[PDB]
C-alpha cells in the first residue's frame, strides 16, 4: 500500500467543490468556469475551518470534443492549483484537486474526457502531489462496452499513486450491479478485491423519475460495510425537479422535462439538507451537489443554499463525526444480499421506509437505511468482521422480502418502533434527527420523541429538519427550514399547461438569474411556524446561545404550564437556527 494522499472517513469527511469548464470561452483562448468562479478565488473564499475537508473537483463540461482539449484545460488548472500562494502567509500551499476523468460512458460524442488516457492520469498523479483523486460520474444512461475495464484501470492507477478513485452512479438499468460483474464484466470486481481501500462509491440522485434513490443508497452503504469500498457518499442534484416534471412549489400538474433551467432552481434549499442527512446518518462521508450555481454559488460568492444549508450541515458532520463503520455494523440487524433490479428497484422500499416511488427522502428512520450488496458479490469480508456476528445476512429472494407487507413484518420484529407520528425521525446516541418528508405537498407533520422519560413533541412544515440533542443542562436545538420564494420563475403561468410553454430560461439565463435575483435582491420565503413541546419539565426553561440566518427569525416564544410540567416553544422562522434550552426534569 502506497501512503494515501488524504484521509476520507467519518472524522475527515469530504465536500467536493465542482468547477465546470467553460468550453465556449476555451475556444476563445480563455480558461474559465461556467458561473464565473475562478480556481484561486473559489479556494481562497472557502472558510479556513473547511479547507482541510474540501477539494476542488474540475469537470470538463462542454470543452471541445477532440484530443488535447481536456488535457490542456486540466494541465492549466493543475498548474494554478500547484502554484497557489496563501496571501495571509505568503507560503506556497498547493490546492487539492480531483479531476473528472470519466462521464457519459466517455463517448467521443458526449465528452472531451474521452481523450484522457490512463498514462496521462498516471503522469499527472506523479507531477502533482495535490492531485488527490479522479472522478467518474453519470454513465448509468450510457453504459459503455468497456466501462468496467476502464473503471478497473482508474482504481489501479489511483492506488498506484495513493489517490482515490471516486465513482458516482445511480442503479438505473442495474448499473451498480453491472459495475461489480452481474453481466460477466468482472474486471472492476477483481480490481476492488485488491484496491478497495482507494475506492469511494457515491450515489447520484439525478435520474429521479426512475426512483432508484433508496436502492442505490442501500448499495452504497452495504458496499462500504462489506469492504467493497473505502467510504461512500452521494451526489445530490437539484435537477431531480426537472426529471420528475415539477414546477412552481406546491402547484398541481406535471410539466415533464420541459423547463430545465427554471426547474433546477426550484428545489427548496433545506430539502438538500434532508437528502444529506441520509448520507450522514448512515455512515457516509462524501458530499457533492448539482446544479453548482445554485448549490454552491457563482463569481466566487456563496449562494444562500450553500451558506445557510450546505456549509452549516457540513460543519455539523465535522463537529459530530458520522457513525463509524464499526458502529454502523453493530447497529445493523439485517443485511440484504442480491439484486434490487429483480425486485422492483425503488419500489422495494415504497411504504416500507419511503412514501412514494420518486423521492430522495425517507418517511421513517426505524430501519434507517437497510444495507445491501448486488447478488454478484460475496459477503465473505462482511462475515470476517468482529462487529458483524449479530447481523442477519439475507438473500433478497427470501420470502421475508417477497412483498411490501412481508418486508415490514420481518423488519419490525428486528427494528423496534422507537417514536410515534407520521414524520421522519431517527435516533443516534442522545440526538433525535427529525424532518418533514413531504416533497411537494404543503402538509404539516407531527411526531413524539423521547429522551428516556422526557417527551418532546414537534410540529414541522415541509422542508424542515431539526437536530435535538439532550445535553447535561438541557436540550441543544439545530433547526433548518430555509426556503426562498421561487415563484417569480413561474410567473405568467397560472397552470401546468402555461408553465410548460414559458420561454426557456436557458443555462446562461439561469446563471444570470442567480446573479441578479439570488445572490442579491433575493426573494426570501415567509417566516413559518415550528412548534416544540417538552413534557416532564420542572420549571420554565431558559434560552441560551440563540443564533441563525440573519433577519430570518422572531424571538422564540416559551409558554410554561407549571401544573402540567410542560413548555410549548413556538418558533417563527425561515433559515437556519440554533439555541440551547436549559432546564431540569420533573421527577
Ligand atoms: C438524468 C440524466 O441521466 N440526464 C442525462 C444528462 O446528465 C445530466 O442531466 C441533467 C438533466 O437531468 C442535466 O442536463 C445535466 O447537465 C446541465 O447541468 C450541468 C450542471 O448541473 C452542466 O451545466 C451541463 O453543461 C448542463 N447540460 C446542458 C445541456 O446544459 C447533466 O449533467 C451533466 O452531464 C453528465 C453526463 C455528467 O457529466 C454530469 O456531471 C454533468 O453535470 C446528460 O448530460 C444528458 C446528455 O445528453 O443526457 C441525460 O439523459
Amino acid at each position: 500500500e502506497v501512503d494515501k494522499r488524504r484521509e476520507i472517513n467519518n472524522e475527515h469527511p469530504l465536500l467536493m467543490m465542482p468547477l465546470y469548464a467553460n468550453g465556449e470561452e476555451f475556444n476563445q483562448g480563455k480558461y474559465t468556469f461556467w458561473g464565473g468562479d475562478t480556481l484561486t478565488g473559489k479556494w481562497e473564499n472557502i472558510p479556513d475551518d473547511l479547507k482541510p475537508y474540501t477539494v476542488i473537483q474540475l469537470h470538463p463540461d462542454d470543452l471541445p470534443k477532440r484530443d488535447g482539449a481536456a488535457r490542456d484545460f486540466y494541465e492549466h488548472m493543475l498548474e494554478e492549483a500547484a502554484k497557489y500562494v496563501n496571501p495571509k502567509t505568503g507560503k506556497n500551499e498547493p490546492i487539492p484537486v480531483i479531476l473528472t476523468v470519466y462521464t457519459a460512458g466517455n463517448m467521443p460524442y458526449h465528452t472531451s474526457a474521452h481523450w484522457l488516457s490512463t498514462s496521462w492520469i498516471d503522469k499527472m498523479y506523479q507531477k502533482y502531489p495535490n492531485l488527490h483523486g479522479i472522478f467518474s460520474t453519470a454513465s448509468y444512461w450510457i453504459w459503455a462496452n468497456d466501462i468496467e475495464n476502464k473503471a478497473a484501470d482508474y482504481l489501479k492507477v489511483s492506488a498506484k499513486n495513493g489517490g482515490y478513485f471516486i465513482w458516482a452512479e445511480q442503479n438505473s438499468g442495474s448499473a451498480i450491479e453491472k459495475a461489480f460483474g452481474k453481466n460477466g464484466k468482472i474486471a472492476f470486481q477483481k480490481s476492488v478485491d485488491k484496491y478497495w481501500k482507494n475506492l469511494i462509491f457515491m450515489f447520484k440522485n439525478t435520474p429521479a423519475a426512475e426512483g432508484n434513490d433508496s436502492t442505490t443508497e442501500s448499495y452504497m452503504k452495504g458496499l462500504w460495510l462489506s469492504n467493497h469500498t473505502y467510504q461512500w457518499g452521494g451526489l445530490m442534484d437539484t435537477w431531480k425537479w426537472y426529471e420528475t416534471g415539477k414546477w412552481k412549489l406546491f402547484a398541481s400538474g406535471n410539466i415533464g422535462k420541459s423547463q430545465g433551467d427554471r426547474q433546477w432552481l426550484t428545489e427548496p434549499e433545506s430539502m438538500l439538507g434532508e437528502e444529506a442527512l441520509g448520507v450522514y446518518l448512515n455512515g457516509g462521508v462524501v458530499y457533492n451537489f448539482e446544479h453548482p450555481a445554485y448549490t454552491y454559488g457563482v463569481n466566487n460568492k456563496e449562494s444562500l443554499l450553500f451558506s445557510e444549508v450546505i456549509k452549516e450541515f457540513f460543519r455539523y458532520v465535522i463537529a459530530h463525526p458520522a457513525p463509524s463503520k464499526e458502529k454502523v455494523l453493530e447497529d445493523t440487524k439485517v443485511f440484504i444480499h442480491g439484486d434490487y433490479s429483480n425486485k422492483g428497484n425503488g419500489k422495494f422500499f415504497v411504504n416500507v421506509n419511503t412514501d412514494r416511488e420518486q423521492t430522495p427522502l425517507y418517511m421513517t428512520g426505524r430501519y434507517n437505511v437497510i444495507p445491501a450488496i448486488p447478488g454478484v458479490l460475496k459477503t465473505d469480508k462482511l462475515k470476517e468482521s468482529v462487529s458483524s456476528s449479530r447481523i442477519q445476512i439475507k438473500e433478497i429472494t427470501s420470502p421475508e422480502f417477497s412483498s411490501t407487507q412481508a418486508r415490514k413484518e420481518y423488519l419490525n420484529k428486528l427494528y423496534p418502533m422507537n417514536y410515534e407520528g407520521d414524520i421522519f425521525a431517527q435516533k443516534l446516541d442522545n440526538r433525535w434527527f427529525v424532518y418533514n418528508y413531504k416533497v411537494n405537498e404543503n402538509v404539516k407533520q407531527t411526531g413524539k420523541l423521547k429522551f428516556n422519560s422526557l417527551e418532546m413533541n414537534v410540529e414541522f412544515e415541509p422542508h424542515t429538519y431539526g437536530i435535538f440533542e439532550r445535553i447535561s443542562n438541557g436540550l441543544k436545538v439545530n433547526l433548518n427550514n430555509f426556503r426562498t420564494n421561487k415563484d417569480s420563475l413561474w410567473s405568467n403561468a397560472q397552470d401546468a399547461n402555461q408553465a410548460k410553454k414559458l420561454p426557456q430560461l436557458t443555462k446562461k439565463g439561469a446563471i444570470k438569474w442567480i446573479e441578479e435575483h439570488y445572490i442579491k435582491d433575493t426573494q426570501f420565503g415567509e417566516k413559518r411556524v415550528t412548534k416544540i413541546v417538552l413534557r416532564g419539565i420542572d420549571k420554565l426553561p431558559t434560552i441560551h446561545s440563540l443564533s441563525g440566518t440573519n433577519n430570518s427569525y422572531d424571538q422564540p416564544s416559551l409558554n410554561f404550564d407549571q401544573k402540567n410540567h410542560m413548555v410549548t416553544i413556538t418558533i417563527n422562522s425561515n433559515g437556519n437556527l440554533e439555541f440551547e434550552l436549559h432546564f431540569l426534569e420533573h421527577t
